[PDB]
């Protein structure tokens, strides 16, 4: 049995894995910058995703994410995340996508574009469903833009509107350094597994409820509120009867997350019809969380936004994961890249703090194991 | 960030009492039993998965379920990290969060042997029909179960060699796949999402341990006759000696050690070559290098006992998968247990503030 290092703490909290060049947290200074360029100067100026794609991956503008191929989704699982997760993986074989250790720059770039866009297909067919027609693809040619590709391909003739939201929080979703997905990723595309792979795994990470990120769960609160015309006393209601404020915690940021002031925006600009309600919740949770407890630093979950912004243009509350995973894919693939660059192989140790030598017989329970000496 | 190392690179990540191997004591051991002991006396796989994954013997590993492979990709490990992936959805697999340790543990079980049944199906491929259940279920373990699912009538001999290689191969620390296995845990995620990413590390040729490709090398020496001959021959025209290189353990790797004896013990036709060649690379690379340590990969032996068992070379690095879902189901219910998710940290160094316009091709965008 080893001794555990005085300076040792699960989960690798604070741990330096990585320096990155990609996109800056910058939470001491309350701003969010993707290779240098605030979060807010993107959304504000209607930046398409998949210009913003480009950006974190190359660190520049001009090759942007193209369309996705025709290509219809060969798995029906009943789960969004499921059927992507799948499907990503099943890329590699039929599109001929080697190793990461025997490919170039360039092909990697290549391939991480076209698979990142085929998510998105995937997403958007597993979620239209089997129970509908495919949207055909002329249909789709005819839009400018892939988060307006995504949302045709899904609901057919999608709100123009709807299609400004999407577009506002994938931007705002992109990239937030370190997480578990991202970590995942890199660590697979460190082994020189294909890009597919690497993409795949991260996107299982990415479905477990304590990665964080995910659209908050607030639409029950939002409908309590309409029928009952009183934030203040719902919001008191559900902190008294020892529930939790979904959407509302300890600052993440100086104060104010960026992209929650981005996503309040959008959703004010382009008219959500929730819109006020949320606001009058927003107001009272952060009255009563204040004033329970006065030492904490509280402040509004960007994902309290996500999900009021994802709700306007018509994502169902099953499907705003997928959603979110669908606009962390340019994060993924700009770490990809970095690490493929990197070429560092990630492992870390294990200490051994288990039982000693022993025979089998002295295990609890060998009677019971049957061997041959024929 | 003065001379920091990337990757974690001997950072302590995780405590374990899973299994030791103890490379600098010279011995490898699943909580605590010694791999020497569980391949001598023949304890199949299935009861050594239960061993790692509960600390104890007794309640093995369940045979497999019908379910014909719905993913059919070309590549072997695809198709199992498609398809573990889509278990979760008709088998209703709750997150890790959600669950207890006894439903996560049978889950586990239950996935596990869908694994390797989805291995034997992919590798028996699509241009043939399907074995019967009835012809599998005469079978009286997991590794029997699988021979036949795949080879319709496997020697028992070859099961036996299996049943070796799979043990031998069931756990070794941390690794890519298992770090995967365990940070893909960590989320709450369900225990199909976890295997299926593991999956995904576990495919990169940088992972380490599939088994090592000597076979043309044993093939010109059974032709030409003469181990050193050919072994000189390899290094003299530039190459490298596949399956020899600087010491693992302490000294002989006590996995190649107990991998050898089974393929002498049941007569693997090219045992005779293999030792010849085991003994001229040694002395060969001795002689070269004299002051430095060199020992068989275990890895040069698990080709050997797995091409004995009439699998391809390109199956080999499924066969290794397959024995691994012991550790990875092992350390997956580990990480649920610890309740803590993995966040490691980045730093940032790349460029300051700056405007939109000011980036290259910016007048591209619309």
């Amino acid at each position: 049995m080893t001794v555990v290092p005085e300076n040792f703490v699960p989960g690798l909290d604070g741990v330096v894995a990585f320096t990155t060049e990609i996109a800056e947290p910058d939470k001491d200074g309350g701003a969010l910058r993707y290779r240098g360029v605030d979060i807010e100067d993107l959304v504000s100026q209607r930046v398409t995703f998949g210009d913003v794609w480009a950006l974190l991956v190359d660190g520049n503008f001009g090759s942007g994410l193209p369309p996705a191929e025709p290509f219809p989704l060969p798995i029906h699982s009943g789960d969004v995340r499921v059927d992507v997760q799948a499907g990503l993986a099943m890329l590699a074989p039929i599109w001929g996508y080697a190793p990461l250790l025997d490919i170039d720059d360039a092909t990697a770039r290549q391939q991480l574009a076209r698979a990142s866009v085929m998510a998105l297909s995937y997403v958007a067919q597993s979620a239209r469903g089997i129970y509908q027609p495919a949207v055909p693809q002329r249909i789709i040619d005819e839009c400018s833009t892939v988060t307006a590709r995504f949302m045709t391909r899904w609901q057919g003739e999608p709100d123009p509107r709807h299609i400004e939201a999407i577009d506002a929080y994938w931007v705002s979703a992109a990239e937030h350094g370190m997480n578990a997905s991202t970590f995942t990723a890199r660590v697979i595309a460190s082994t020189g597994a294909d890009v597919a792979a690497a993409l795949s795994g991260a996107i299982g990470a990415m479905s477990g409820p304590l990665h964080g990120g995910a659209p908050a769960r607030v639409l029950p609160m939002l409908d309590e509120v309409e029928r009952a015309g009183d934030a203040r006393s719902v919001v008191k209601g559900i902190l008294d009867r020892g529930e939790k404020l979904m959407g509302f915690g300890h600052r993440v940021y100086r104060a104010e997350d960026p992209r929650a002031r981005v996503l309040r925006a959008a959703a004010e600009r382009l008219g959500a019809p929730r819109y006020e309600v949320a606001v009058a919740v927003e107001q009272a949770a952060l009255s009563e969380l204040r004033e329970r407890r006065p030492d904490r630093a509280i402040e509004t979950n960007v994902e309290f936004w996500a999900a009021v912004v994802l709700d306007f243009a018509r994502v169902p509350a099953n499907m705003m994961p997928a959603m979110f995973t669908c606009g962390r894919t340019a994060g993924w693939c700009a770490h990809i890249l970095e690490q493929k660059r990197l070429g560092k192989l990630v492992r870390p140790s294990a200490i051994y703090v288990g039982p000693g030598p022993r025979s089998p017989e002295s295990v609890d329970g060998w009677e019971r194991v049957l061997t041959t000496a024929h």
